[PDB]
């Protein structure tokens, strides 16, 4: 596999040169989002920890159509004040309930070094 540890300090710039088939060799969940929310990336790993298929949900909205259950204040809400002001990250713990056994997960949430997209970053805990 790609050698990422996850929670990594230098991580947006390790990741800046992965393509998806690389993107898929992580050890934890990777999500790319646009600005709005729109899933742009996604990787093999989260759809093992959510149940996923990621070719089919590229193009989806995560917050609305995907993952409504991180539509709120404690995820979401960090998200988006995050792209409101270009700088966003944070770390927290979440459990993933929709349509799925309930699972717990480490999420990490960084601005990405691109222009205008975001990175989720999906663990076990």
């Amino acid at each position: 596999m790609e050698h990422v540890a996850f929670g990594s300090e230098d991580i947006e710039n390790t990741l800046a040169k992965m393509d998806d088939g690389q993107l898929d060799g992580l050890a934890f969940g990777a999500i790319q989002l646009d600005g709005d929310g729109n899933i742009l990336q996604y990787n093999a790993a989260e759809g093992d920890i959510t149940g996923r298929d990621p070719k089919q949900v590229i193009g989806k909205n995560f917050f609305k159509d995907v993952a409504p259950c991180t539509d709120s204040p404690e995820f979401y809400g960090k998200f988006k004040e995050g792209v409101a002001s270009g700088n966003l990250n944070t770390m927290f713990e979440y459990t993933f309930d929709y349509q799925m056994t309930p699972t717990k997960v480490k999420v990490h949430m960084k601005k990405a070094l691109s222009g205008d997209s975001y990175w989720v970053f999906v663990k076990r805990v």
